[PDB]
């Protein structure tokens, strides 16, 4: 399978870090916590973020039904926005497409949201879905390595993997908390969208985009509390564990060792990294890990500055501003991204 | 692509209908219902449900906070059981497994139930998870052909799918207007699996069948508003509309008949119907709309009768019951399955 398009879609409100902040700690509620939000909005090494509302609008943005249905309504205009564009650069309509996968984890669909693009954008009435919830932050990762399962079986397809996070429509949840607080340092809006050809569709229409070899997931013993959501009449609320660096610290470079030996490739045979921006002590956590070279990861820390932690649309980003790059023809990439469960996902491609 | 193994599993707390709608009319705020709720439960031709909760302990459960918590536990004990029960039916073991897939449309679970089945049966940490949320009642057919689809690329491989669906859970989001209480009428709470394996296994195994053969999706355009959830502070409440059996009525034959063609065959050539069982009116436009004789759909008026609606779990019990009355060998198979989207799924099988 081949990697033909990919596009990043980003809301049209963009704010500097310290304008989230300032007006931030002026919301209901929040006042008596300034000192600690503004240390966590600066600690965050985000320098600006794309938000789906106003920044006035989120005061009233405290009912769970209200934020949802603005979810799905703009969700669904995103994720368009962002399919449309993958397909142009992939040279290619939305009638080729004989399968559609979604992911989100930021609000809750039914109908699914691949349903709701497929309508709004023409895709064939028999088009296959895929809407994957509750991957969270792997799921840019993992979505690519679903698509290749797909295509391995059908070679002469197309497929699609649209991810649309909407991390500040989750506000309803948000509580004067460490973690809850973390989150609104991070968290940005975005959606992208990845298209991909089977070996045979590939061979029959041009594809650009890198090789997608293969994948490896790795799901972590009694985790589940490493990352996740604490859902109820609020919407989602975040949860995130102290832990979670000292886990990949502990565990990473055995999950990257096991997949590399696997293609007889080191660290060292990886031409460009595309890793997942969980934050600044994570992308550190992963680099001490995998003792990367300084610059290996500067895509990462540049994409988290410009626009945040998009959830699972944030690898996708990275792996856009990868191609632009244009890495050396015939080397090796690899994708690493992890979310609740806990679990890591790697994905090897080939550039060029 | 070959089913090995297919198993239900079922809460323990069953009632008769008569008994269910004899509590529900004086549950708070419902006794002046008690006319209209009492005919749509004796027009459902529902005899009984299984219910993951004392019946008498619903009226408390009016936070959907409490409820998605309750369902993230039973669900969790309850896929377990109808996977092992899958396993044990194609007599392989949890550490053969190379992907999972799951449905539910009736809670809201970060990190998935593919996640926590796994951790609780100990599949290998690199098995493939895929946590379909959203399809809702059409997923039990949909897993089915997203399996196939998986297993066409990796020949060797196991895949399984499980379905659990709590829709008693939901009762936060329920009040007395029709088309909640339409659902108060049908849904009941389950679960199912099914063990695939790859052609090449397949001989490896003894896999019992019946073989997957193909599938077919119909996306109907405009049709969003047909059946799906409002999401909001009170949960998952029921969106159904009364035109949907028209669609039915308009379009099934269509869809059929577009599927069979492409394989050369007819409606007559199938052996054995495996249909989803909506609600009775459903099941009649079903049988309408393709002229298939009384006897086509009687495991599935069955299955209605004896468990209720399960959303995407029904279609599974209702494939092992067709499984044990041993369809002529050789003979063709179709499931069929609808739901939000609106959408119709198709599945063409051959029996052992
Ligand atoms: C619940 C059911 C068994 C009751 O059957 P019944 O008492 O004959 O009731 P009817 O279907 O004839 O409908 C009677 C009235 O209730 C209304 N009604 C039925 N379903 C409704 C719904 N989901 N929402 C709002 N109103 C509804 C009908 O419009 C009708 O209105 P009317 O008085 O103007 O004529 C039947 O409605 C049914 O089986 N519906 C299909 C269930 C379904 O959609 N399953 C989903 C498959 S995926
Ligand atoms: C990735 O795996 C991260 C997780 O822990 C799970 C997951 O995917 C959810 C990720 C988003 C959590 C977002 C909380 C966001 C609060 C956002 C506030 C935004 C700004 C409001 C400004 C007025």
């Amino acid at each position: 399978s081949v990697i033909a398009g990919v596009f990043g879609a980003l809301p049209p409100h963009r704010y500097s870090q310290s304008e989230i902040t300032d007006s931030f700690v002026e919301f209901p509620g929040l006042k008596e916590h300034e000192e600690i939000i503004r240390r966590l909005h600066a600690a965050a090494k985000v320098n600006g973020r794309h938000l789906v509302l106003p920044l006035q609008q989120y005061p009233s943005l405290t009912d769970f039904g209200d934020a949802n249905e603005i979810f799905i309504e703009k969700a669904v205009d995103l994720g368009v926005e962002a399919l449309l564009g993958a397909l142009d650069d992939a040279n290619l309509r939305p009638s080729d497409i004989d399968m559609i996968a979604t992911a989100t984890v930021t609000g809750v669909a039914v109908p699914s949201l691949d349903a709701r693009i497929a309508g709004r954008l023409g895709l064939r009435p028999d088009v296959r879905r895929m809407p994957l919830f509750g991957l969270g932050c792997v799921a840019g990762a993992a979505g690519v390595a679903r698509l290749r399962d797909y295509l391995r079986g059908a070679p002469d397809d197309v497929a699609v993997l649209v991810s649309v996070e909407l991390c500040s429509l989750t506000y309803p949840a948000v509580k004067p908390t460490v973690s809850s607080l973390v989150g609104t340092a991070l968290f940005g809006d975005g959606a992208a969208a990845v298209v991909a050809v089977g070996d045979r569709r590939a061979e029959q229409v041009r594809a650009g985009g890198p090789d997608i070899l293969d994948s490896r997931s790795s799901l972590y013993p009694d985790s589940l509390h490493i990352m996740g959501w604490d859902v109820g009449s609020h919407g989602l609320r975040l949860r995130l564990s102290p832990d979670l660096t000292n886990l990949i610290e502990r565990y990473l470079a055995n999950d990257v060792t096991t997949f590399l030996d696997a293609h007889r490739l080191t660290k060292d045979d990886i031409g460009a990294w595309v890793s997942h921006p969980g934050g600044p002590k994570v992308i550190d956590a992963v680099a001490t890990s995998l003792a990367l070279p300084p610059e290996a990861l500067e895509l990462t820390w540049r994409s988290l500055g410009e626009i945040g932690n998009l959830s699972s649309a944030s690898i996708l980003h990275i792996l856009r501003d990868t191609i632009e790059k244009r890495p050396p023809s015939g080397s090796a990439g690899l994708m690493l991204a992890m979310g609740p469960g806990f679990c890591t996902e790697l994905v090897l491609l080939r550039w060029r």
